[PDB]
């Protein structure tokens, strides 16, 4: 069905869940198209990811710097260098294949949930706190 289940330890703010399960819907999204080797509909996914992506870290940022999110440096950069790197996978898809689009996969799964899970978690009961959700 999917190649990303949305599992419970992923959960934070109810805001913050909406955007968070866009993303991993977009990435089994993107894990369907290459699986159908629809490779052009593989790049529109990869690009509406890409963007909403962008969006997402401005969201949370804007946060930060609203409630004085202690740990707010730290997590900008981490979000401005997945930036980078999908910049980098934005042209290896236009130049390859579907195989290209599932080995990346490999990177994009592996640090989306490990953000989720790690780094994004880490503000929820400080939020919480300040009267976000």
């Amino acid at each position: 069905d999917v190649l990303v289940k949305w599992s419970e330890d992923l959960a934070n703010l109810p805001s913050i869940d909406t955007q968070h399960k866009r993303l991993v819907d977009y990435i089994n999204d993107l894990y369907r198209a290459a699986r159908r080797r629809d490779m052009d509909k593989a790049r529109e996914v990869f690009d509406a990811l890409k963007n909403y992506a962008v969006e997402h870290f401005g969201y949370e940022e804007r946060l930060f710097a609203d409630y004085a999110y202690p740990e707010a440096t730290r997590h900008k950069e981490i979000h401005r260098r997945f930036v980078e790197t999908v910049l980098k996978w934005e042209k290896q898809l236009a130049a390859g294949d579907p195989e290209v689009v599932m080995t990346t996969l490999r990177g994009l799964v592996d640090w989306l949930v490990n953000h989720i899970m790690k780094e994004d978690k880490k503000y929820e009961a400080y939020l919480r706190e300040r009267g976000v959700s």
